[PDB]
């Protein structure tokens, strides 16, 4: 048995939009994560083969984003990058093609995470090339463009999905709202009794004249409980879904060093877990927050696992439904799911998610002393990624 | 021995900017490829496991472009899909993920290739979020910014790296120029000649109430040979690269089905050639232009190959001096490189060259009745990949 | 009795909305116009003590418009100028204001005019200065939100407020449709007999490298006839008004040169007419088309004529409908008014068209050897402008 | 004798740019100002029968700022409204407008004056019309192009010909700084002994949630002395001139109502002074700096006045320079030139302050009792115009 192995892990706080990283770009962000996660390894700056970081909206980033930030990292030039869009699964779908790129053996030491500045992501103007001609037209968020609305029911955002899925299986904006403190509760614990502390890599970011150390997540400590049961619906007329139940616009990054099992011995490099497998899973664009359900599900068969097997789960809360949807159809209690805290209180980077989420999952595993974890994330396009992990 | 089998290959023809496909957008001309690569290879709509689809400039586009071009095509909601950016490379990078994906059992049936309107690249404002405050400002070109430029020397075209590679390598203005002519002569004769018409896949362009068959590469005929040696300089004053001996902005898309051999027999479907191998190699941003010889000498020692047992070359024609390092530092014949001709004649949909250029070789090979062959793309970022195709 | 004089009158040609004059800026035209204007009155580049232009639109165009034109036609730096907005007459306004600045003895010799480019009005990013902060926002076209769009009823197009008229008068679809075929029929007769050749001033325009003389309108003879009848209404749902039977989009200038007739006669200058008055009238903004009824009874109190005295008029066809309900409240035969055809055929330069109709009047008078014009123009904001004008 | 008599006088506050009236559009600037000078001179909102305000920057204002303005104070639909563009001067220009129509026997109360908010130009799009077509662009602020730029020297800011200036008079970097420090303490003092309480209409502008009463000028209280000597030249390398011996971007507005004194005698008004005579002085753009000298000597030779018989001098301190010109040409004591303060402490609202020195000086003229003022404005294009006004 040489199955691939994790041997390092590590995020950037989680900062909010216009936040702490305001004038951070993404490849500033990647770069943080992916020293530590390479020092973490203890590797040298030329021994990473192989680095796919997720990142959705890359405009005006220039050439190459995950090079900007391989480069800025320190590593040497002959690291070969790439940078990859799978929606709010790009972190996760790194760590796949990273897992497999080594199991076919065209790397023996890969680099995969995501990265995402959704403060620096431009406007845009798509008639600006060829001409306007007459009559007004669109600035373009590319957040919301590239980032957010659904391509094919044009200009719907992903939160009316989350409120269809709300009406279909019947989640009360009290059942939301009540996930959504739970996960704002279970962050704040975590933060506060430093059980984030191993998981993150601080930046310093210059404040005007001076410098400031951000070593701490920027959404949790600023929410406000008692403002949660009073927000009007955001994405329907007299709906259950809301700012303080879907997951904020965010800033992050996260890197993980994966290797061969073989290869983490013969550098006497303690593997933090094993993968033991993964799954892609995709349905209709308008279905994408039970998404996670079919990619678990296809998680279990291809692993041999069952559900009750698994210590913790981390499902991605780009809404509170996607988390409840996943307790309802999966028969997971909230006691093993999403134990830190999620997206509802830290926020959704939206192209670093995948992989920040698989980061807590195993920093919480060694936490508890347990062996089998889960990480699930659902994706615009109507897709959801899962990968096992297990300390050994 | 059971290789990984391409069984279909197929692009569009190559436009030229703001030409044939310039009301076309990128994930129109994936879903033609993407379309008839699933056809050639006698699939339905349902059995595509996993698909990556190259494409450098996303921006405007809205979510997901390669699940756009997926859906567009006709495939299934079922269909697991990706979006890369490996800059110039990412057409052949989307080709070298699949076959791993293949190789490590996370697929049965892949579909890679790679697509670019650089016509539909908007304009962007970094500042529109937060303000410009006072005093002009920039409206940035995606295509130049996010495609064309250096990230580490700001603004600088990658065409003053190729004027380095020909001072560095002694390539003189008339040398550079004899490739390019070669380029659109066999370019020009390729098309009359029918050795084009296996490879491409026609699109139906509507131009306003007419309609026209868009069936032929848009730039070869339209090439001025008398005005080649009378351009300027392009990148640097008194320098030897022009806008004729250095590819061209061009919209267009490629893509090909790979799976197992036995499945390929299982199917009863002929296989174009097995892949023997990948490769890839980076160095200094600035020293591109040679990235695809370090990529190249990698290729023939994870194959066992050699230089001499290679029948055919594709090396992208991003500029001349890329094919003549290439031919100097490979000892390669013009006899057997870019045959059909190159970017320098066709175009360069940054996007889709790199698996492009794998359609190419695999037409030419099968033309000639040879056997084995390489294609090898450099990338900004001062990358390149390169793949080993051998037919059975 | 020492009336002030109009010592001579010209326009540029009319073009088409990016036609004709695509390429030339709105201080060209007026420079065109204003150089043929000195030069008819046997002027020096010092000899005009004044200078006021009519212009809407004015974004983008640098400081001062009329400055620009001014020097732009040769006259000294010593030159005073100013630009004018009063939206659709404004060119009136301008001969309005020299002619009162004369009598009032601030000037010896004043120079007025209006010119538009509609063709080079910009696009307004309203907060590009403080920012968009997130979600999308506009791109606003300066011609509409500046000059064609209501300020009250905002976003409004004044072809709802000519439908309002249409209504109210009971002018039908078929009545506006003859209306505008007479305009176009004597304007296209008028071009043809040379009944435009003495008003107008030939522009050379630059093609690239080709050059093309601009001596005649653009618009009459591309006028399609046949279609008239079959257009959809333009403004309202079942309306009547069309783009046919409204102007349209146009660049153009004109320019007149006034004095004292007792200094035309020390310089031995033949003036074309004496101003005999000019009257301003206003109501609410949703009634502008009805305005010159105001405007020119206001007229006839000031200057002590009658209706059945003037021998031809002129009243801007910013709509058929706004000639129709002159015609009816001030009872004019069909026969005296815009004898040469109006903006529905020659088209409306928004700043130009006021002192523009008083250059057709001075023409038509002069062929015809009639002694009284009225010109009236309808102004967005609810307002109007005529001038009494007679040949001694 | 029956001179046009100023009959009511008033202006804004001057906020600061992104100030006081950072979200107050040009308009309702213009509305507190016409409807303060309108009540003040105790007339119906009906009884103004020509209105002329100056206005530079009309970009994405809408349709016909001026009618906006005076439709917004609550005057009546039946109101003639025109917007003067004479850059710097725009304020001035409506007044010898207003002053030469009432003379003219046009009308016979006539309100004239300007507006401005510099805070609320927008940019712009030069080529989003007809297409950038590729590689960078520029997004264009509309108070740089069309306010403080020259139009022949592209990109040219004022500040640059002033600094001309300073080297052609020998004006000290010192002699400069003293300039503005004396209006600067002018102004405080003015401001502390409420010498402008009399002038200024205050306006209400909604705060957040809150309302705040702005009754006072933004700029003066704010200004840092200390900072004075210590900041770097502005507009040339090792220059002279600086921020603080410039005037700073400002919003506001002025209106005055202007009638023959029979007319103010038939109403029982007491006029505030006469208009003894105006001038109008135009050379080379680059010398604007100097053109108020020529307009002063002009209006001398026009009103039978000697500089010696004039009490009190405004300048509009656009630079320093410019009233130190003044100074040196028309031999003026500081002590009778700009007593109050001037643009250097308050502000430049560019199609304001012509009107708005008018205003001030008619205040301080009434707090000294004195009979005689000049007002003189430099403008952008090379121009200037001076007013002569008389206390009775």
């Amino acid at each position: 048995e040489d199955p691939i192995v994790i041997v390092s892990a590590v995020r950037t706080p989680m900062g909010g939009f216009l936040g702490d990283f305001k004038d951070v770009n993404a490849a500033t962000l990647g770069a943080a994560a992916v020293r530590a996660a390479v020092e973490r390894a203890r590797l040298q700056a030329d021994e990473v083969d192989e680095a796919v970081l997720g990142c959705v909206l890359a405009a005006g980033q220039g050439q190459a984003p995950a090079r900007q930030a391989v480069l800025g990292a320190g590593l040497a030039r002959g690291t070969p990058c790439s940078t990859l869009n799978k929606m709010c699964g790009s972190g996760m779908k790194a760590l796949m093609l990273a897992h497999d790129t080594l199991l076919a053996g065209s790397a023996g030491v890969a680099l995969a995470g995501g990265m995402e500045s959704m403060s620096n992501a431009p406007y845009l103007l798509e008639r600006a090339r060829s001409g306007y001609r007459m009559g007004h037209g669109k600035v373009l968020d590319h957040m919301f463009l590239d980032g957010l609305e659904d391509a094919y029911d044009k200009g719907r955002l992903m939160g009316t999905f989350a409120e269809d899925c709300a009406e279909a299986y019947g989640f009360t904006r009290e059942a939301q709202d009540e996930f959504a403190v739970a996960s704002l509760t279970r962050a704040q614990q975590a933060m506060r009794d430093g059980r984030f502390q191993a998981e993150i890599v601080p930046l310093t970011v210059t404040a005007g004249k001076t410098e400031r150390l951000v070593d701490s997540d920027e959404q949790p400590p600023k929410a406000r409980l008692d403002k949660i049961p009073t927000l009007k619906p955001a994405f329907r007329e007299g709906g259950t879904v809301t700012a303080a139940n879907s997951s904020s616009i965010s800033d992050g990054a996260a890197a993980l060093v994966l290797m061969r099992l073989s290869e983490a011995e013969r550098r006497g490099l303690a593997p933090l877990a094993a993968i033991r497998g993964h799954a892609s899973f995709a349905d209709a664009p308008n279905l994408f927050p039970t998404a996670p359900v079919g990619a678990v599900k296809r998680l279990m068969q291809r692993t041999g696992w069952s559900l009750g097997e698994v210590d913790l789960f981390e499902v991605n809360e780009a809404f509170a439904v996607v988390g409840m949807a996943a307790m309802r159809d999966l028969d997971l209690s909230h006691e093993r799911l999403n134990v830190h805290g999620g997206a509802c209180a830290l926020g959704h980077p939206i192209g670093a998610s995948g992989a920040r989420i698989v980061v807590t999952l195993l920093n919480a595993l060694q936490q508890y002393d347990l062996e089998r974890g889960v990480a699930a994330v659902c994706i615009g396009g109507g897709e959801a990624t899962a990968i096992a992990v297990e300390r050994l």
